This record gives C-alpha cells, sequence and structure tokens, in this order.
C-alpha cells in the first residue's frame, strides 16, 4: 500500500533500449509507486545529485555566502566546456561544475560533512574515501526511495539546516517550469565505479500537489544521458502528472 | 542610462497594438525602450501590484508562507480558477484578485502606505478602497519605475525580510527551461481609462539579468496574450532568448 509496483514502466525502459527505475511519490496520497521494487531500494552511489546536500552544508557553514557569490574557474581546462567559466551557485549546479563542488567540500571538511550529512540521514552517511569525491568513487550510498525521503524533507524545509539554505538550494535545483508544472531536480551520472548509473531526482510541483521523483538506469556510455529526463517524462506523462 | 530603440514598435504596430517594452540590462547598468516617454507614463499596476502586496503580506505575517491556503470566501467569481482553495503560489500564478484584496484589508491603509514608501513605489500614493487602490485608487507607477522596484526585489534590497523577498521570487516563477527563467507578474487595469495589460519582471540568464516592464493599451481582452508575446519578440529581437 505505501509502495506499489507498476511494471507497464518498463515499457519506457525498453523502448528506449534501456533498464534501470523511476521511482514516484505523491505527496497528497503519501503513496509511493515504482516499476521496480528492488531497484527502487538498490543503493548506489549519488554522483552529482549530491550537490544537492553538498549545496546545502556550504550553505548553512557559510561556505557558500549566498547564490550569487561568485566561484572563479582555477584555470585548468576540463572536458566540459561550460565548466572552464566562473560559476555562481546556480550554473554550478545547472552545469554540475564538480570542480566547484569539490571546492566546497574541501571547505567543509571531513569532520563536518560525516556529521552534517547524518543530521540529512542521507543513504548509508558514509563519506569514507577522498573528501573532494567520495559522493564519486567513496563509500556513499543512497537508493531511489533514500533519495525521495532525503528530497520530501527538504521540499518541506525539514532538514536540520535553516530555511534559507533550503530555499535557496530549492532556487538552485530549478530546472523547468512553465503553466502545467515546475520541476525542482539534479542529474547525475556515476561514472567512476561499476554499474555506471544515471539519475535523476527531484520533484515536480502541480497547483495542487507535489510528486518526488528518483529515477536511476544503467549508464554505459554518456549517450544515453539524455534518457534520464526523457524516461522520467514519459511516466509522468503516462501518470497524468505532466501533459 | 536609458536608451530608444524605436525599431521595437515593429512588435506593436505589427500586432495592432500600442504600448512600450522597457528593458534593463543589470551588468551593463543600461536600459532600452521604443517609447521613452511612455517609459515613463505612471499607470494603475493592477495586478502587478500583486508583488509588494505579496511582500507587504509576507513581511507582516499576514501569509504565513507560500503554503498557506487562503479558504475560498464561497462567492463564486467570473475568472474560473479563482473560485477554488489558493496558496500564494497559485493565487499569485492565476492572478485572484479576492485574495489579494483580503490581504490588503489584512495589512491595513496605514502600514501598507508606510510599505509602498519604504519601497519607493511609483507615486506611494494608496488612496482609494484599502483593497482596490491599485485597480481604481491613486496609486500610478511607470514602467522605469517598475524596474527600479524589481531590482530591489532581485538584489534583496527591499526593506522586508530577505525571506519575503525570496518567497515572492518563488512566487513570480513562470517560466524555466535551459535558456532562461522568467520571474514575472501580468495585470490588466480595467476600471480606469486608459484600460492597459502590463508584464512586468525579469529574466536571469546564466551571466546576467534582464529586467523587463511592459505595458500596453488593452481596448479588448483579446489582446491579453500580446503582454507576453510582444515582450518575447523583444527580447528575443536582442538575443536574450532564443
Ligand atoms: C555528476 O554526476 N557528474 C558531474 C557532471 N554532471 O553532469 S550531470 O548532472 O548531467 O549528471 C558530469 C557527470 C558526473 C561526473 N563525471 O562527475
Ligand atoms: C489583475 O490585473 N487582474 C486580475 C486578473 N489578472 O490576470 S492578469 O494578470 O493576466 O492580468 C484579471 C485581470 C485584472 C482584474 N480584472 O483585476
Amino acid at each position: 500500500k505505501e509502495w506499489q509496483e507498476n511494471k507497464s514502466w518498463n515499457a519506457h525502459f525498453t523502448e528506449h533500449k534501456s533498464q534501470g527505475v523511476v521511482v514516484l511519490w505523491n505527496e497528497n496520497k503519501q503513496q509511493g509507486f515504482t516499476n521496480n521494487l528492488k531497484r527502487a531500494n538498490q543503493a548506489f552511489l549519488p554522483a552529482s545529485t549530491f550537490k544537492i546536500p553538498n549545496s546545502l552544508i556550504a550553505l548553512d557553514l557559510g561556505v557558500v555566502k549566498d547564490e550569487h557569490q561568485v566561484f572563479k574557474w582555477d584555470g585548468q581546462t576540463r572536458d566540459i566546456a561550460t565548466w572552464n567559466r566562473d560559476h555562481n551557485l546556480i550554473t554550478a549546479m545547472k552545469y554540475s561544475v564538480v570542480p566547484v563542488y569539490q571546492e566546497f567540500a574541501r571547505q567543509i571538511g571531513e569532520a563536518r560533512m560525516s556529521k552534517m550529512l547524518h543530521a540529512f540521514d542521507y543513504g548509508n552517511e558514509d563519506i569514507s574515501g577522498n573528501v573532494d569525491s567520495f559522493w564519486l568513487d567513496g563509500g556513499i550510498r543512497i537508493s531511489a526511495t533514500e533519495q525521495i525521503s532525503f528530497l520530501r524533507k527538504l521540499y518541506h524545509n525539514k532538514l536540520h539546516v535553516s530555511e534559507r539554505s533550503q530555499r535557496i538550494v530549492k532556487q538552485a535545483m530549478l530546472t523547468e517550469a512553465n503553466g502545467d508544472y515546475i520541476i525542482r531536480a539534479k542529474t547525475g551520472y556515476s561514472t567512476r565505479i561499476e554499474p555506471k548509473i544515471g539519475w535523476w531526482v527531484g520533484w515536480v510541483e502541480l497547483d495542487d500537489n507535489v510528486w518526488f521523483f528518483a529515477m536511476n538506469m544503467d549508464m554505459p556510455t554518456s549517450d544515453g544521458l539524455g534518457l534520464r529526463q526523457a524516461i522520467t517524462k514519459e511516466v509522468l506523462k503516462q501518470e497524468k502528472i505532466i501533459p
């Protein structure tokens, strides 16, 4: 009853030569839906979806003063062109600018990172590995259903950080908005440790409800990255959440 | 600081319309408009007043937060979306006048005036009914004054809480995608001539913000869509949005 399995959504994966899980949570009904309960509860490296808790911690500790503070480019030209420029929190999140977030993590430090994540009840809460990459090749692991629990807290300002920090992060998560819905979310691509997987987690705000979502899918090559959003939107469209 | 670009009149004329678009490039600190005189013509703000009103209501605790439900008072009105319970997000989205009339009544004449003075909002004149002065009272604000007010809101420089300013900016969210984000509020002044439409707000880009304030003659509701369409035609011309 709390979590129901809806295997019809596999069609959206199969039709895109893909495999994964979409987890949906109807906030009003307090009911959850997924195509794969086992994978929905399978813990994976959060990769860039960790930018959500990382942003929160950095804002609450003053490592990030606000969403306008500029994080200068360190001069090192990296494979993703949008990272080779100055950023603020909005564009660092939009473009998933790793080096900015690595710098935040170093400033936050192992001790505060660890104990702040416990406050968030975040995945296995294990930050073992490099302080600037544990979310990518360290010990930390989070499931799609755990992403939803974490995101619901963020949504309701129930994390144990300031309302302000939560509001700023939810601003930074803004992905898409029109007269039908608003999506606040963060993508992720876990590439360093097998299985390579793509994430999209967040929620869709409607006029009278919110639908949280967490999906992940096998991502052996970057060519499928756009399917993280597309498959999710096919599920949302199937469920009449978005037109 | 204000430069005229008459080529933008094409977007009014071609739509069998007349108005002004005012644009401010925040980075360059330069303003552009198709009609300098109309850019400075003060008009009734109509529903664009939902911006300061929300701000004031939030700061005074009249609105606890964006989730607080404003129960429908029971009166069924013409615009179908107003005949239901609302929160600040949807009240704003649909421009639900009754919810805002109720806010203005709770805020009260004295606190409203003080706030608008502190905001340096238009002529700062709340004369008329406490619950309709923005529609048929003395308050008048120009496109350029809207921009000045909106720039304050954007930088949290208004004298209300930072929180209030954040919540109102959230509530102003109109459209967002990988190219831009628009935070804005539409308006339609129907009760006092000249009947006009408004769209004021801004477009956030990655590395800049373009504030905009447009108003246009609106003798019939047929042209209400042009408030956005003309502005976007201007924004598209300037390569601000694709
Ligand atoms: C995050 O997972 N990463 C940083 C960046 N994010 O792009 S994503 O948001 O679309 O997932 C590239 C992928 C990954 C990384 N290589 O660190
Ligand atoms: C606001 O100016 N009004 C309330 C509502 N707003 O819709 S609008 O923002 O698209 O202009 C209808 C028009 C107007 C009114 N009748 O008071």
